[PDB]
């Protein structure tokens, strides 16, 4: 549709940005797509998609079991690790630090459980995801070079990921609500997806961040009696260095709802 | 061939009882089969195919899980799992007590770690095995009458099962080695398989009793310089309350081991 990528567009001129959207409205069977097929680094939104795959490889039971590790895997920012070296963590406290914190050292571990980049590769390609590439961990995952194509995926296929994992049959019913209850209601997503929604649409997100002034959000979106809106919205500039502005952010979401909402 | 046939023969007029063999020698690719088809109650042989399910399933991070039961979990035999209520046992600590010992707490708590017995029948279908068909757990997984399909198998079913665990694909080389070690060196095989092998052929087995004198062996037989041959003895009697002579599984073992070595 015309009238949303002329919105889009003016965005990119505005903000001096790159912008690739895909949502999906299970709802209604229709789509938003703003370069929905073109690559971007996708920095932190990969952990809500890891915990996904740990849900499907693991019992619920085991989601209880305690990890150790050491000082020297505490890094920069592991606002939830740094605090629990001595005690551990389990696989459960794990995932919600990785999601609802972004904590990196949380998100390594996340990462060894599946086996690593290569293991968390292995499972998304199960689930016929030929499209992401792993590579690395944290902190280097967010930090390659614009044309790289590790640590990269697409708009659509992010979205159709998270769609699989929280709303189609790879969980069962019970960890499809630890999944989305552990991307619910955190801060690191105020001002993005959930910023350009309506306040009674729920938002269940992962934002991401990078250099190049990257800035991702991707969301499940649940409106009241109706079935939930898949969304990602990744965005870059060209320079290492450039600002983000997260209303870019909130401004694609409320063209996607405006767009569904007609 | 006719020759082992006569002998197996003269063991069942001997000892008053059906039995059922399968052997396989992966060095020169001959078997040795009586009444292989025959569907036999399979006993605490399972325990070491279960263990090989728990391999597959987990990762070696995850055999270190601390499991928790109660008292009422204890069983009458569970020599190793009625010390441990306090502390626990981790599920390398479970694989190893329900196959050196037999102990049947243990053997639950590995049988509850891969789903119940439908979770096992599920992992033996997935590695193609549509014959074996666990029912229950213990005890009553051996006392079904005769002519119960629930909780029997077939000496080739539970052979092949066990050979591709144990020198298949299915598990990694590190893998078939904690299998093989929890399989070798325990006091329930004395009398059975090893009591028939020649004293450096290493056999790695494990045993099953019950009802009917039911008495069973699987094992892995590891001669030096050559590759392994598998076998299953099965048997049983007619009557609940009859005896069993281990005598009757190192004989058909003895001959097992003739056959393969003309
Ligand atoms: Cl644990
Ligand atoms: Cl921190
Ligand atoms: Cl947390
Ligand atoms: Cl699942
Ligand atoms: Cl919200
Ligand atoms: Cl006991
Ligand atoms: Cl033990
Ligand atoms: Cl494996
Ligand atoms: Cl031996």
């Amino acid at each position: 549709d015309i009238q949303y990528n002329s919105a889009f567009s003016q965005l990119e001129s505005d903000y001096g940005a790159k912008l690739g959207v895909y949502a999906f409205d299970t709802e209604t069977n229709k789509e938003v797509a703003y370069r929905a097929d073109d690559r971007f680094a996708y920095c932190s939104t990969f952990k809500a998609l890891a915990a996904g795959a740990v849900l499907k490889q693991d019992s619920l039971e085991q989601l209880k079991q305690l990890v150790k590790y050491k000082k020297e895997d505490v890094l920069s920012y592991a606002p939830i690790a740094k605090d629990n070296v001595d005690k551990g963590m389990t696989i459960e406290e794990i995932c919600s630090a990785a999601i609802r914190f972004s904590d990196n050292t949380a998100a390594n571990l996340l990462l060894n459980h599946i086996g690593g980049p290569k293991g968390f590769k292995s499972a998304l390609n199960q689930l016929g995801d030929s499209v992401t590439q792993p590579v690395h961990i944290e902190p280097e995952l967010n930090e390659g070079i614009p044309g790289d194509i590790g640590d990269t995926s697409t708009p659509r296929q992010l979205a159709t990921d998270l769609q699989a994992y929280t709303t189609g049959n790879i969980l069962t019913e019970d960890k499809k609500k630890i999944l989305i209850d552990w991307m619910a209601g955190n801060t690191t997503g105020n001002t993005l997806i959930r910023a350009g929604a309506p306040k009674s649409w729920i938002v269940a997100d992962k934002s991401g961040t990078g250099p190049y002034g990257r800035r991702n959000d991707i969301a499940i979106v649940m409106p009241p009696n109706k079935k939930p809106i898949i969304i990602a919205i990744l965005s870059t500039h060209d320079t290492k260095e450039a600002k983000y502005d997260d209303k870019l952010i909130a401004k694609a979401s409320k063209i996607i709802f405006d767009s569904f909402t007609t």
